[PDB]
């Protein structure tokens, strides 16, 4: 009957693990994939998000940055080096590009390995069961399958002021900027605008960043806060609850000057800039839109784009389902979305009945100072459970690799938020410092095993590591009691 | 009425935690510690052997070592950095000393603050219930107390081979080693012996290992052999099998030249080389025999040195406890020392009834790529449960911030164990890759939890770090299939 068993919408995280493990049962398989271009120009091979404007370059960008302070904490360790080393924007781009275009092609091999169709195009539903795909040449062609998966990502939201899509760019455009951003404004105060800011001020940028209002809505604003300040401490400038109006172009160049406006969100006061570069990190849209979910029926929420799905990844259509940052009410992180990708293959067509766990999925956001957690925040804790429940112990540590470079002594943090109505169930897990991503890994395997203050108050740390900290927390909130 | 409620003797790790454990109750105190030179002469402040010549020196040169590594690596991310980077070692050890010193002060005031006496003075049993205590000037003093606790450590073994003590360095002469070691050779393979290696070839030193059997014996020897192959394969040259049996001074100096006479472990070879330094990392030895075990009636085993105790920390003389290295048949590590002290006064002084838990302590062998450890190796499984009901997931890793340097793909390596007749629970977990002790600590607590595969398959990884690596573990070692990448 039908072309294929399966059509998946969106070749990224989502969609491309989903592929691999269809293809494993020996399915019939065909991945669509296309990259809109950004207003500026900006397009990108097969990967997603992740691979191409996303964790990959992000992360590598961290470590130019790490790798700065690096060359810095080498002299007092011995090594000969000058007091000021300087970096070369379009070396950096370069190495990136490289290895994210070696990774598109690895994609491309590894589906054409596994017996799975690549298409360049843009995919659409016409009708149940039925699409049509259209290249970049606008040529089109019709496919129908047995089931459909849609997993087509986000992309960087805009202002709508005059001058975004003209003068700005956002993390499609950052990643591979053809010069030095040179000085550069920042807006948003979320994942994307604090790290960009971080590594951009990193490796010797004017970095300013606007806020809104808070810093990083939605996590916990004890860290939040202090992820900010050592930010402030390090060289990136704020402007505080002020968003721009109006961008526009002194001059062109590679980069020109631009001259942003802005206004405060609780006075009429208005201000203004210069400045080289101005990156808009606001947000990020589903691409949900213009897919003609219509024409099969697949409702969505039309006020945010998110596809609601049951807890199997089956939307209200039944045999379309959904992965990946478009689901409403999930996490928005590659892992979680190739989870569901395996995970529903294995329940499509390998008999499984096990589904993807979207509670306590852990989190490292790669601030200059890293920050990772796992679980709720203590404003989560105390709402769900009752401040009159929750113990929060905490402490300050000074990572021993500091102490040669003399810098930096109590900066880092850990905390945990234990739930005393429930044999101290260590609810929330939040660590500031180097490497929290490795630090946080294992101790998120451990609350899905229920870990208990006792618990942990009994494992034995590994000594001289950050993560040991952990091992012996004392101190709580309640008590007062000073962590300095 | 004793002059204390406890003495505490030894002023190191196991000491000195239970030294202000016990002195928060309100419990009169006293902590004996004296530092006995080394056969060079050299000697160090309070902390004990983790502060002055073990963990934090080990580690901060290890860390010179890897920022090597990121200024090679640094090149590629754009940053317009030499080729080759001199680097000096005096710089080094000065910077690391005035740490140490750091922490010897910091420690005699924490012991000031809790109201903790403090003797430097060597100490030994002479009675039921009483000690001598002996300085610096061989001025002495007994003192009773109506506890003791014994943390005495341990200290490098030598080999008893001519010219060991007169012109070999061991771990405590290294830390303060007053000029560069240049060309040398470290017998012995284990802990001490890769780590000091790893550490010395990390800043440009030409570094030869002597090796007796295997490496690392006790741990898992896949993952052994695997931090063998990565030294090898970054400069480190190993001599397998043989052992020294003469090591004289061509020439003194700083350094100086040797020669070192060695013999086949398994043939009449001999063979001979010239190095600057000559490092023993052959063991250690409990201090035991020299405290006058026997006016007090406290049984070891005189084989070991190791002290025999209850679970509870308790010797076969009631009054008499032991925490620390000198413990038989534990774990011989910091953290351990740390938890036995504070929980031995909880128990004794606040009521607790907490014991230290020995089993699947982690840890983690910090040679040029790290090594981290907790619960069995595959072997000791194998053994425990039978072949049969064991399942290795494995696989090798490329970590995303080698892809830019381009470099060392398919070395970092994961593996898990788990008891088929025991819901798959994870009984041994290893990793060899970058801050192995970060990614091992959490997963250390997962085991504590009785961690099953299926749980650790429902965990979700962080992306993009090396740890998510054991979040999807799905080749198995029995299967057969290739875990390349
Ligand atoms: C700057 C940045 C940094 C990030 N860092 C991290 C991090 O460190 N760790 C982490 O876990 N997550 C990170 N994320 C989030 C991560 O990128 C997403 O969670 C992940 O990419 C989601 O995978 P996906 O399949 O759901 O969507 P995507 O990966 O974005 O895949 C969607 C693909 O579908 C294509 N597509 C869309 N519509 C169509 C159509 N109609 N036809 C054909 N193809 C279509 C898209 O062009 C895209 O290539 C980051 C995101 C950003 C923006
Ligand atoms: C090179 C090296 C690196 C190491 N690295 C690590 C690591 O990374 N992580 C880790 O967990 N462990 C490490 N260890 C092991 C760790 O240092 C020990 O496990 C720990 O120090 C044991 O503490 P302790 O109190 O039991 O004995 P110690 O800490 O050694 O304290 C014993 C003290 O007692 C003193 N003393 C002895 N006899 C007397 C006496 N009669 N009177 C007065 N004082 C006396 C000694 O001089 C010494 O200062 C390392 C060891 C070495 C040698
Ligand atoms: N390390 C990682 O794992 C990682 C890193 C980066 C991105 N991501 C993924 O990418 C997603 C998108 O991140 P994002 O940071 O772009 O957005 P986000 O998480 O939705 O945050 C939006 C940010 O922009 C601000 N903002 C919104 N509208 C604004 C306006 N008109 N003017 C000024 N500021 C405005 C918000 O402030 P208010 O508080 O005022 O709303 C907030 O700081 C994440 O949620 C995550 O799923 C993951
Ligand atoms: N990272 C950490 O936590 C860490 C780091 C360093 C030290 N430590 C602590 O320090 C303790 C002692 O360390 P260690 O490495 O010195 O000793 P060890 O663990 O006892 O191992 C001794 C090593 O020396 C070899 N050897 C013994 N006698 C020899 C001889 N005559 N000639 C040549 N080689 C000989 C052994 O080989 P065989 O196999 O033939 O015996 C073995 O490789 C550890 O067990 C640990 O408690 C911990």
């Amino acid at each position: 009957s039908y072309d294929y068993d399966l059509i998946i919408i969106g070749g990224g995280s989502g969609g491309l693990a989903a592929a691999k493990e269809a293809a494993q049962y020996g399915k019939k398989v065909m991945v669509l994939d296309f990259v809109t271009p950004t207003p500026l120009g900006t397009r990108w091979g097969l990967g997603g998000t992740c691979v191409n404007v996303g964790c990959i370059p992000k992360k590598l960008m961290h470590q130019a940055a790490l790798l700065g302070q690096a060359l810095q904490d080498s002299r007092n360790y011995g090594w000969k080096v000058e007091e000021t080393v300087k970096h070369d924007w379009d070396r950096m781009i370069e190495a990136v590009q490289n290895h994210i275009g070696s990774l598109n092609w690895g994609y491309r091999v590894a589906l054409r390995e596994k017996k799975v169709v690549y298409e360049n195009a843009y995919g659409q539903f016409i009708g149940p069961h039925r699409i049509k795909a259209t290249n970049n040449k606008g040529k089109e062609k019709i496919y129908s399958a047995e089931r459909f998966l849609i997993a087509t990502g986000e992309r960087p939201r805009y202002l709508g002021i005059p001058g975004d899509k003209e003068y700005c760019i956002s993390s499609d455009d950052l990643f591979s900027l053809p010069y030095c951003p040179g000085k550069t404004l920042v807006v948003g105060a979320s994942y994307v605008a604090l790290e960009c800011a971080g590594f951009l001020a990193g490796i010797g940028l004017d970095v300013t960043v606007m806020v809104r209002s808070i810093l990083l809505r939605g996590f916990d604003q004890d860290m939040a806060n202090k992820i900010g300040e050592h930010m402030e401490e390090h060289g990136i400038k704020f402007i505080r609850q002020f968003v721009p109006i109006k961008v526009e172009q002194i001059e062109a160049g590679t980069p020109g000057r631009l001259r942003v406006v802005a206004q405060s969100t609780n006075s009429e006061e208005i201000i203004e800039g210069e400045y080289n570069t101005v990156m808009l990190a606001i947000g990020r849209d589903a691409c949900t839109r213009k897919i003609g979910l219509e024409t099969v029926g697949v409702k969505i929420n039309e006020k945010t784009g998110k596809i609601p799905v049951t807890d199997e990844e089956q939307t209200n259509v039944p045999y379309i389902y959904a992965i990946g940052d478009i689901l409403e009410d999930k996490v928005e992180l590659t892992p979680v979305a190739i989870q569901a990708g395996r995970l529903l293959a294995q329940r499509l067509y390998a008999g499984s009945t096990v589904k993807c766990d979207y509670e306590n999925v852990p989190t490292t956001v790669f601030t200059p100072l890293e920050y990772g957690a796992c679980g709720l925040s203590e404003e989560k804790a105390v709402e769900k459970f009752g401040e009159e429940n929750i113990e929060v112990y905490h402490s300050y540590f000074w990572p021993l690799e500091w102490t040669i470079p003399s810098r930096d002594n109590n900066k880092c943090y850990a905390k945990i938020i234990c739930n005393t109505k429930d044999n101290e169930r260590v609810v929330g897990f939040h660590v500031l410092g180097p490497n929290a991503g490795e630090v946080t890994q294992g101790f998120a395997a451990a609350l899905k095993c229920g870990l208990t203050k006792k618990q942990l108050d009994s494992t034995i740390g590994i000594h001289p590591v950050c993560a040991e900290v952990f091992t012996t927390l004392s101190v709580t909130k309640r008590s007062g009691a000073s962590i300095l």
